[PDB]
């Protein structure tokens, strides 16, 4: 159903949200080659992947992660974290909605994420228009898992629009706000995001549709289960804003499937 | 290089292993069925197994475990638990001695594994004579991993003698005793030891070949990596009492290796 190609950067993205647990990544130096515990992130390993700059803990909320280059790729990648400890983040989530119209009009997005962003933008817009500079021939791509994904997403809808496309890879991600939102993440231009998402993975389910949020399209789902080894006949377009048998199917969810995505994610051995 | 029915053996006795850490299997009414969370025991699940007693920190080396009814594949299997903390179990492991000469004349063993089966030892024994006469022609099968596989390996070599053969998995076992226990443990009668190691895992290492500790022989060693699905093929039979060519490499250990055999045990997600 996707294709090869679709497969691998779905797969090589998994790992840099993975790399941003695990490894050396917390806190650290500049020019660093990317290495990962517990084999959580070989394909990143296997590639000309180097550390441009490191962060933790960035303005109001907690923002941790790296911005990247990875030479054998031709990739510009900052990778944002998400809680060190989960189901607490998890439980503790408010369903609160502030508009988004700078962003865009209409549209509205969660008070937490939303504010979140920027109390760093301007001091990693700064680090990726720099490198954007010395590798104007390079991808930009933003990915993160959890509230890692939140972030990248914010990130990237935001900071598109100066030139250079902004492509985002989401693993596991809650949603961000409003229908309108949506509809924009959903035909936004100069970026295509990559909503990834997991069997009944608990974050994607929150907030809820009951509560004005919704999703953008389309999302990508991975129907295999916890575990089990993803295959790119596992993986299904889910096109079409909140469309059912998705992430979105009505039943009941859980946390390790949160943890696995194509490998081990959010945590590490 | 492994049979296939010796690989799905392998398999479900990891599971059952695994099960010990995971699920809602540490203290649960007798005869329900046996379950994890995390898909950590999905072939253990397949089966019709239940609880026969469980148990907890009993015992006065904290012991903790179950024994499992299994009508599918006909088993009474004994699942003895590792520590809540590897590497709060690595660090503070102490490689003292004890004479173990109720199990075999001459063979000294770890002061450890020895006196917190010692503890519990009649009281099991006890319930696994109950399951095989309730059913005298199922296979009797003691398991575990890390501390679990080195506690099911000192019981099989003492129960064994009472008119039913007791097999053991155990799985990144560590070394129990000197080069008399090991010896006794290769060609002892009356059940198997299935003895299942993986890459550089790092308890099979220890204590070391130079705390007076040797290994039983054979060895099932593992050679597919951390996270990686394993095939019958990725399994080599290492022939020796302390033979190398296995686990048993002068190179680096890594605890992540620990926490998968065949999939992921010692930890839950």
């Amino acid at each position: 159903e996707v294709s090869q190609d679709l497969f691998n950067q779905f797969n090589l993205f998994a790992q840099y949200s993975a790399a941003a647990y695990c490894g050396k990544n917390n806190d650290a130096p500049a020019g660093t080659n990317i290495t990962c515990t517990g084999n959580a992130c070989p394909e990143v390993e296997k590639a000309d992947a180097t550390f441009l700059y490191s962060f933790e803990d960035s303005g109001v909320g907690d923002v941790t992660g790296f911005l990247a280059l990875d030479n054998t790729n031709k990739l510009i990648v900052l990778s944002f974290r998400g809680s060190r400890s989960i189901e607490n983040w998890i439980g503790n989530l408010n369903f609160d909605l502030k508009e988004i119209n700078d962003i865009c009009s209409g549209c509205r997005g969660h008070d937490g994420f939303t504010s979140s962003w920027r109390s760093v933008a301007d001091t990693l817009r700064q680090k990726v228009e720099d490198a954007v500079r010395e590798h104007p021939d390079y991808r930009v791509v933003f990915t993160g898992h959890s509230l890692g994904g939140a972030l990248a997403t914010v990130a990237g809808a935001d900071l598109r629009g100066n030139g250079y496309d902004i492509d985002v890879f989401s693993y596991g991600a809650p949603r961000v706000g409003n229908r309108a939102f949506a509809e924009f993440l959903t035909v936004q231009t100069g970026g295509t995001l990559y909503r990834i998402t997991h069997t009944n993975d608990i974050v994607p389910r929150l907030p809820p549709r009951e509560f004005g949020y919704s999703h953008s399209s389309p999302e990508y789902w991975i129907k295999s289960g916890t575990l089990v080894p993803v295959t790119r006949n596992d993986i299904v377009k889910i096109e079409g804003i909140d469309a059912t048998g998705g992430n979105n199917q009505p039943n009941i969810p859980d946390i390790p499937a949160h943890l696995w995505y194509f490998g081990l994610i959010g945590t590490c051995l």
